[PDB]
């Protein structure tokens, strides 16, 4: 029933700051995983719309981690269709780094995309060089990786994995480590 009983319903609720982190964790991210049933386009956009708002509000370490998750999850399994609108979301993206939301795993974000390269990586390149390089960079912890992802994109072989099951793996792991450290 995708028009009586369509998923904005079962998210619509719990959309409040009462306990978003475990919806986020445990009610999104293996939905998409699971069914990554073809997705109608209205409701991707509902359900990117509603994970990006936590990211960009119109704030804690943890429910940012677990909305940089639900975003990449969300990003790599539908990049059948979203990318309809690559250009929307590219924008959406660079206030994400403008205004720091996020202390680290916005660089892990950034290196995952970057490792990646979805077509997302097409319209970042020139902006996360020039204008991410050249810009001030004050020493500590959040620069540990970052020659990483500058040699990264350099000149390194990129050998990508051959389908989105390999990458699920990993998804998962991290998803139960994640679990495990609320």
């Amino acid at each position: 029933l995708k028009e009586d009983f369509p998923l904005s319903h079962v998210i619509s609720p719990f959309t409040n700051q009462e306990r978003r982190e475990g919806m986020l964790l445990n009610l999104l991210i293996p939905f998409v995983l699971t069914v990554g049933p073809w997705l109608e386009q209205p409701e991707v956009q509902l359900l990117l719309q509603t994970v990006i708002n936590v990211l960009l509000p119109p704030l804690a370490e943890s429910t940012s981690q677990a909305a940089y998750l639900a975003l990449k999850v969300i990003l790599v399994c539908f990049e059948r269709q979203l990318g309809s609108q690559w250009y929307w979301l590219s924008l959406q993206v660079k206030e994400m780094a403008l205004r720091k939301v996020g202390g680290l795993a916005l660089w892990d974000f950034l290196d995952f995309i970057v490792r990646t390269r979805i077509p997302i990586f097409v319209l970042l390149r020139p902006f996360i060089q020039c204008k991410l390089l050249a810009q001030p960079a004050e020493n500590h912890e959040e620069l540990s990786a970052r020659q990483h992802i500058a040699d990264q994109l350099e000149r390194r072989f990129i050998p990508r994995p051959l389908c989105k099951s390999s990458l699920i793996a990993e998804f998962n792991s991290e998803l139960k480590i994640l679990k495990e450290a609320v």
